[PDB]
Order: structure tokens, then sequence, then C-alpha cells
């Protein structure tokens, strides 16, 4: 039956059929992005009708389409061509990856600046970077991409050790033509290797690590039914997989009791950008939007057994379209497994004599991706007392430059005339909440000190406020770490037994948001990062706080577009959307290859049950 | 050698005898505190010199004594007698406990109080509470404690079920005399029991966990010699203990290549308070100092293998001293183990086709307290890439009252009848720095946000700002996430191969700091906890936030008085105070046990090292 099940092999190759039939995918088409759409509201009692989106790009020059089609009754539903100078390119294809340097390595202006560097253009590496809206005209509905060039002295070295500087040219991937390179003076290349796995640069490997052995021998404690429906310790959920977004959750919900009780309808990591904060024109209009201008999911990693996710895990194996609509399977890129937590509870009590004490554990769910120098893991953690954590784990290798003799304020130094621009990693949590049923309200709770005087004369009180946000106008949130606010999403019609309204509590690290000035192209088309919370009535095509198309595409679209139509959130059908980041002041430990650090956020029940939920938890 | 090996229990026989050959420890006398003291700034070169302090209270009324002793050299180096009324009473002792309900419990006024809500003596517990600092002035000089009143039904019950509130009463434990009490009137002592291991409460318990199995089939990758020394993939310790800030970890250092570098000289929780925000006269005047009122060490658990502490652990069983100097051993009351932290680091590269992972891990020093309802784990960690974490769980049953008809700005509800009043449990951590030795600065660290312009045409430059901390005067500093504020110790003086000063930067968690009224005696009394930051020039009689003596002494010793003196720290041996706290509105779920919750905070290498310091880990 499962509506919410995993795309399969059948049905991208039946999308592919479909659509060939129609006289929508012939040899000079491209699928730029494929996926299942999630089943309408109430659509349960029907039968099942299986739909996917699909955004077909034209190699011959005509206008992209986008399409949707039902796998289950072999027809098209809709389809529509798109003008990109409107409403934005298509992501970037895999297949253009290699253009930008191919293109670039005849054209006399891009083989001039190498020859001024002395550096050989077969050891050029250029990469293929989205092209954002800055002051270019001509780009205007064009499949732009923009160079910056590494060098790669041999086919293992790492060319991020060796940026050229002072350089990037500017390419039309479609039309096949360089269309600017500009050159604003040498640097020096940067020397010093960073292969991490020349024995030269690490030294003797350690010999000081005795193993680790994570064993379950009964197996797990989750269940998987349906290719992708979990049951761990009261929790249900269905794991899906998009292209873009990577891994989302759906039907997060809790049995308490003899009842199933929803959490949260979908989660996902709706938009993720990188703005860089180095003014030189070589970069200042870099900002990639791995999510949406990338795509996420399609280079999630295949996830080795020991290395990637240790213990005894689970994998799913998410089936994705190659650019002809061919099935693709990513092996093992998604891992599930089950972990000790610690304490969950303990207490020795001095008057009843009882000594207690029981262990905690977590469900996780994890993708690993690569966007070109970066890697991200994104990891969702269900608990058992009821709290539910998104982490991101960010690693790569760092995007470099050169440092500039004299320093700068806007670069970090790592070796020796090798700098790092100064950037942040934003993160956009689209979280459709459904506590108890989707009639939901979002309240901002903050702390309230108190004045000593009449009714509080030692001066030791204080409190808490809670603002109900009734209308979009009024739900768009920045942080107060000073005042410990936090948002509560809660059900004015479900009460738990002391007769209040049943919520989750939503815990911000507060971390800064978006740095860049409030006039730039980057705070348009990032308007979500510029505020850590915002709070809209459900939409089903409201899926992006950037839009559907957010390459090459200025403000129009997104959350700022959505919020405008100032719908009543007060015990609605909701969506919370949560920024968070991590500012990044790239530091000399961060060279050749960076330890991981982290950002997230979690959601804590907040008299959602009548008493904890882990009494029955056993010794 | 080892002069920072843990007491022995022949070290403490040895005090005893010392302090009782020298006519200090009669048997009227009780040993309020004993500790040993640090090696002194200069020492290795000169033999080692034990020395113990030690807090001694007489019972018969006499005036106690602070006393150091050599137990090397068996002298007493110092005895002086206390004006308490001046400087402070001594902790809580052990003895005392008992005799606030033993006292009560034949006293008219407590029993006129007990019958008018028809409650049996037999079953009224009495809590030993400090008392702080108010308006009774015929406290001044006495050791009082404050006793709120529980019942338990039977002798297994949770009597934190059952609050007494309109009720309170003041006790002079020395002279055995019940100083006032207070009824306010009567609330109904709520009905329902709180008893986690009774079945018809808990349900059946889960059949549904399966086991997980950790070990390490080689043994630990860490060596312990000298009883305390700890050596950990590049790291050094030692890892001490005392009974009033319980594990203490010493000279924290990293193998860096050949050099042993420095990074923290000391580092402990020198103190922990939990303030209640409750204006009710009942509760207005509680603040629990749990470590300078109560002594944390002294209450830490025997921690049972695969219970408390998981996997292939290595415990220590430190020794303290009882009330009459008599050796007392803690078994199993420290863990140590090291365990999987996840992936290090990961980059697979397009350009070399090389995919690299590594597993990070983490070395865990740790224990585990009760105070009365409270308990708490104090968890210390070094990571491979040289990151170093302190981590609070706080757990327990949570301090109740009546939950008033009509509500409360002050005090969630639990159950029918049954309120939590607000409260925050607030830490300070103190960190002797070391950082490549003990010439050290403090910086503040604030993003700064640059606007569109000259020199930022496209409006993305964003930079940051160090400001140093010259003076004590300049160093009471407050937290401001917004602007992503840390602070970083460096040593101005070793510099790394790019020639910047080396140092660690330290992550907050941004929580709310110390909520009352500036005006209140919490505020004066627990002023560490007014503010986020504090550095002082090192001294060897500055080691707690509060004092020596934190028992009903107001305002007048601590930070403030340090910092007063307004020494240099712009390039000197420093200590950094760290506040940090969980600001806690009880909620349904934290009953009738409260699930884990956590605080703490971190410092990151940053510069500290020549490029990334786990290159040698292997796959
Ligand atoms: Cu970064
Ligand atoms: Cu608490
Ligand atoms: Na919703
Ligand atoms: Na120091």
């Amino acid at each position: 039956a499962s509506p919410f099940r995993l795309a399969s092999a059948g049905e991208i190759s039946e999308v592919q059929g479909i659509l060939r039939t129609a006289g929508l995918l012939g040899p000079e088409k491209r699928i730029a992005y494929l996926g299942v759409l999630d089943p309408a509201r109430g659509a349960g009692s029907e039968a099942e009708d299986r739909r996917f989106r699909v955004f077909i790009h034209d190699v011959s020059g005509a206008r992209p389409q986008e399409v949707t089609v039902s796998v289950t009754n072999g027809t098209v539903i809709s389809a529509v061509e798109l003008d990109t100078a409107a409403t934005g390119e298509l992501p970037v294809l895999e297949e253009e990856f290699e253009v930008v340097e191919q293109l670039l390595a005849t054209d006399e202006r891009w083989l001039k600046a190498l020859a001024a560097r002395n550096l050989d253009v077969s050891k050029v590496r250029v990469a293929p970077l989205s092209a954002g809206v800055f002051e270019y005209a001509e780009e205007r509905g064009r499949r732009i991409l923009r160079g910056l060039a590494f060098v790669q002295d041999f086919p293992e070295d790492s060319a991020w050790a060796h940026p050229v500087d002072g350089l990037v040219a500017y390419v039309d991937v479609v039309s096949k033509e360089v269309t600017r390179v500009i050159d604003t003076g040498v640097f020096p290349v940067p020397a010093e290797h960073g292969n991490y796995t020349d024995p030269e640069l690490t030294g003797p490997l350690r010999t000081t690590q005795k193993p680790i052995s994570i064993t379950q021998p009964e197996g797990p404690s989750f269940t998987v039914t349906g290719g992708n429906h979990i049951e761990w310790e009261k929790w249900s959920l269905d794991v899906g997989f998009d292209v873009r977004e990577g891994v989302v959750l759906h039907n997060i919900a809790f049995r308490d009791g003899d009842r199933l009780r929803p959490i949260i309808n979908r989660a996902s990591i709706a938009e993720m950008v990188v703005p860089y904060g180095d003014p030189s024109p070589i970069r200042s209009w870099q900002n990639y939007f791995d999510t949406g201008e990338y795509l996420v999911g399609q280079y999630a990693n295949s996830l080795e057994l020991g290395c990637d996710c240790l213990g005894d895990i689970t994998y799913l194996s998410p089936v994705i379209s190659d650019a002809f609509g061919n099935p693709r399977e990513i092996r093992n890129g998604i891992c599930m497994h089950e972990e000790d937590w610690g304490i969950l509870a303990k207490h020795s009590d001095l008057w009843s004599g009882i000594n207690y004490t029981r262990r905690n554990r977590r469900m996780v769910i994890s993708f690993f991706t690569t966007i070109g120098n970066y890697d991200y893991g994104f990891y969702w953690y269900l608990y058992l007392d009821g709290t539910i954590e998104f982490e991101a784990k960010a690693t790569g290798v760092v995007f470099t430059s050169a440092f500039p003799e004299g320093g700068s304020d806007n670069i970090s130094q790592l070796a020796p005339g090798l700098g790092a621009p100064f950037h942040q990693h934003i993160f956009s949590a689209r979280l459709d909440m459904a506590i108890d049923g989707f009639t939901n309200r979002v309240e901002e709770e903050d702390v309230v000190r108190q004045t000593m005087g009449p009714g509080n004369e030692r001066g030791n009180a204080f409190s808490r406020k809670r603002t109900v946000l009734t209308r979009e106008s009024e739900a768009v949130r920045e942080a107060d770490a000073r005042t410990g606010r936090t948002w509560i999403i809660s059900n004015p019609e479900s009460k738990n037994r002391l007769n209040e309204p049943v919520g989750y509590k939503l815990h911000a690290h507060n971390q800064p948001t978006l740095l860049a000035d409030p006039g730039s192209s980057i705070a348009r088309r990032a308007a979500f990062a510029t505020k850590d919370l915002w709070v809209t009535r459900y939409a089903d095509d409201e899926r992006y706080p950037t839009g559907d198309f957010v390459n090459q595409h200025s403000g129009g679209a997104g959350l700022p577009s959505y919020i405008a139509q100032d719908r009543d959130i007060d015990g609605q059908d909701i969506v919370v959307w949560h920024t968070f980041g991590l500012t990044h002041f790239p530091r000399v430990e961060d060279w050749p290859i960076m330890p991981v650090d982290t950002v997230g956020f979690k959601l804590r029940p907040e008299g959602f049950f009548d008493r904890s939920p882990v009494l029955d938890v056993p010794a």
C-alpha cells in the first residue's frame, strides 16, 4: 500500500517511458531533476496515485519544461514551458561539471592568463561554480557557470592547495561560449602540497588506537517494513529520499499507549547556502546553494561499513534518475542504526533507599554528500524521551585563495601564501508540523526577569511569557539567546491531563544568521537566511525557502513571497522554517583536510505527554 | 614522584594523626572539609611537600578552624580560628542532615502545623536545606538549616510527590534549637504517588530493546600510571579528586611531535548554584550551592558497570575523610573510558580520485553525584582533534511545591495539585590556563558586519575583531550570541609556523545567566553567575568564585573581590572563569523522574597547531 515508499527503479523507468511516449523526452532532452511528489492532504482514503515531478533541460537551446507525471496511470498530468529569465534556471547538470574547464582550455584569454603565471593548461582544474545574479545583463536567460582555477601537479594531487588567484572566467554552457575572462593580476600560486595521504605530510601513522567493537548480537531494535517504514521504541516514520533535499522524514509519530500520535508530517533540509565574505571581485559573487543549485541528494556517498557508519547498520539504497531518465542506485546511501546515548534518568533517593538508573538510546538516520571541496553529513536523531534532533557535520577541504601580502580582514592564512576566505554554511529546516494532528500554532517564549518590590520582596522571582504568532506577517522571528528564546508548536484543540495544550519546544543554537549587507544580491536570494524562524500556512507548492528554481534567479520567490499572503496560522496547518548555520573563519587546523564541525537544532516535548514517556524502559 | 597523585588512605589517616598530635582534633571536633593542595608555582626542582587543607568544626559551640598540614613533614603549617559571622560558616556536615527533622519532630509549633494538615509526624520527611542570608539578625554567626516537609506514605515511597506547602522552619543545628516555624496556611498535599518503579505507574516494561555490546578486545587505548596519570592519543593529564569540586583535571597537555605542550594547568567546576524563582516566602530564600555549601565530591555515587558507564571502563576509587578524619573510599567513583565519536574528517575528491574517511574518538572522565533530589553527571571529554569539552547532565527528581489554585507565573504544574518552582542550575568552570605555558592573554572575538559601499561593492564582506582584555577591570564579559562572540586564550610569546600566536577558542552555549534582580541576596552571593566570563590573574588563594566559605555568607568575597585588584592579565598567568547554566521551567515530562538535560562548553584549538593534528590517524 505504502504511498510514502521510496521510488523504485521501475517507477523511474516508467516515468521515462511515459515522457517518451508523450513526446517530451527525445534525444536532445536531459532530466535536471526528478522526484516523487508527496500524497495530497486527505488522500489516505483514496487509492494510490504515485506522481513524479521532472525538470527537463534541452541541449539544443530550447526552453526547459516542468512536468508532472502519474506513474500509476501512465499519463502526463501537466507540462509547462519555463521562461528561465523570469523564474530561474534549472539546477546544475552533472554533465556540465567538465564543460567549464574544457571550453576554457582553448580560449586565448584564458591561455594568456595561464601563460603569464607559467602554468601548464593540462594541469589546471576549473571548478564549475554557480553564477548568481549580478551586474552582467547578457547573463539574463542564459545558463552560465563561473570558473575558478586550481593547479593539480599530478593526478593524485589535491588541487585545493594551489589556487590561482586574480583570475576568474564566465562561461555559457549551452552555446558553449566563454563570455568573460577577468584577470586582475598575478598572485603567487601557493606551492606546498596538501596531500593528506602522503607519508611525508602525515608522518608515521599512529599505532596507539586499539579497536572499539560495537555489536548487537540479537540484531537491532528497529524494524523496517515496506522498504522504508521504521518502527523503533514507540516511534513510527517513513524515510524518504529526494535528489534535491536528500533524506526526508515523513509521518513522524509516537505510540503513546494505544494511540499513534503525529508530531511532524514532514521534516527536511529544504535549502543550504554557503555565502562568501571576501570582497575580492574574484570571489565576491560566490554563494553556493548546495541544495537548490547542485542537488545534495544526487551526490550522496556510498557509505562503507566500519568506516562511515559503525555498529549494526541497516542500509537503504535510494534510486535516482540519470540525465536520460534511466534509474541509478546509490548503493548504501542511507545509514540507519540505533546507538547508546548515556544515562537517560538517574536518582539515588535519601529517604526511599531506591537507587535507579536507566540508559538512553537514539535512532540515527543519516547520509553524507560531496559538493566539490565540501562534504556534509546530515543526521536525524529520535530519542527515547521524545526528543527529535538534526545535526549537520561539515568537513572536506576548505575553499582556498591566495593569502594577500600584508594580510586580510576577510581571509585566513592556512599555509605560506595560502588563504581561506571567510564564509558561512546556512541551512533551512522545513518542518511541516502535525502536533497531535494538523491544527497547530506557534508561540515565541521568552524568559521574563522581575523587579524586586511588592510581590517579589527578595528579588528572586523569574517567569516567562508566550506570544502567539497569529498571522504570517507576525511570524518572521529572530533569536534572543540572552532571554532564552524558544518557539513552541502546540495543538490548541488537544490537551494533556493537566488541561494544558500539548506541544513541542524548538531549541535553537542561536548562531549568527546571514551577515551580508541587507542590500546585497545574496540577502535577496537567500532572504530566509536573514532570520532564525519563519512560520507559514501550509501550501503544496511552497516547498523551498528559495523557490523551485534558485540557479541564477533573483528575488521574487520563496519565503518572502509566501509570507506576503498573510494567512491565518493560529490553529491551522502550518510549517516552521528554521535557519541555522556555521560561521567559518578557517583555522590552520582546518588544513589540509578539515576536522568535522557541527550545527543543528532539536525539539523536545513540552506537555505533550501526561508524564515522562520513559517509565517503562527496563533496567 | 607524582605530586598530583590522588590522596591515599594513609595520607588522610596521617593528617588525622598530625592534627590529633597538635591538639586540634579532640573528641568535639569534626572535619567539614579536607583536601590536598596543589603544588606551588615553581615546584618540581624542590622535593615533594604534600599539603592538606582542613576546615574543623566544633560541636560544643567553639569557633571553627582553618588548618593547613604538611603530611610529608608531619607538621601544622598554619591554624587560624574563624569568625563565621564575618567570613562564612563551614559547609553543611553529613551528620546535620538528620537533625532538622529530628528537632522539629518534638517542637510544638511544628506539631501544630502538621496536625492542622492531618499528617502523621512519623511520615514527614524534612529536607536539611541551606539557609542563605536574609533579614533574620539572630542567624548571624549561627549554623542554621531551613526545613521543608514532604510526606512519605511508606518506607519506599517518593516523598517528593507529597510536598507540604505553606510551611517552613528554621533550626540552629549546633545549639539544637528551632528558631522559627512559619505557617502561612494549609495547601492540599498532592496525593498521587511518584513511584517510578511501581508497575501500576510504569505499566508493563518494554521488551523491545535488543542489547548493544560495546567492547575493546585489545583493551583501551589509554594508559594509567601513578594511579591517576592518563596518556591517550597525544594527550597527557592527571585526574584529581576533591570533596568540594569533584573531579579536577591537572596538567592537560598535548604531545605535538617531540614536544609536550601545555594547554590547561587546572580545570574544575569551582561552584554550582541552583537559585529558585518562586516568590512564595516558603521558598523565596532557596539557593543551593551544591559545590560550595554541600560539597559535590563527597556524595559522588559508586558507578555500576554496564549501567552507569558502558564499555571498557577503568575506574578510580577516590579516598576522602569522614567527619573524624578516618579515610573512606568512594568505590568506582570515577569512570574513565574512550568512545567512538563518528566521523573525524572525510573528503571524496573529484579531481584526485582519492576517497578518504577517518573516525573520531574521545576520552571520557566522569563522575555522578546526588544532592537531595538532584543527581548530576560531570563529564570531561578530550577529542582527537585537540578539542576539550565539559558537559553536565542534570537529572533526579524535580523539587516540588503545591500548584496554586488559579495558577502561577513562577511554578509549573506536574500532576493534580503538584507544582515545580522555576529555578536555574548555574555552573562556574575555573580554567587555570597554560596555553603553551603560563604567559597567556584573552581576547574577545566578535563577528563584524560590513556595509555595502566602497571596498565592498556587492555587500558580501564580513570580518571579525579581537579585543585584548588587558587588566582585570576590563575582563568581566557577557555573551553576545548574535555576533558570534567567543574568547580566545593565546600565548603572545609562542607563535605557530605562520607567525601567529597560538591559541584556544572558548565556545559558550550562550544560555541565560542569573535572572534574579541585581539587588537580591543571591545576586551578591552568586555574583559570578551574573556574567558569562571573568578573567583573573592567578593567585593561590583564589580558588572559588564564591570564596572559601559560602554557607550563610554574604557578599564580600569571591570574584568581585579578586577583580578589584585590577591586575595585569596581558601576557600573564591567568585564570578564566566561565559561567554557564540551565534555566528550568519544569515540564510534565520531568515527572516523576526527570530525563537528562545538558549544558556545557568547549575549547577548540585556534592556530595552536601548524596544520591539522589528526593527519596521522589511520584508516
Ligand atoms: Cu566552512
Ligand atoms: Cu532543574
Ligand atoms: Na503542518
Ligand atoms: Na594560568
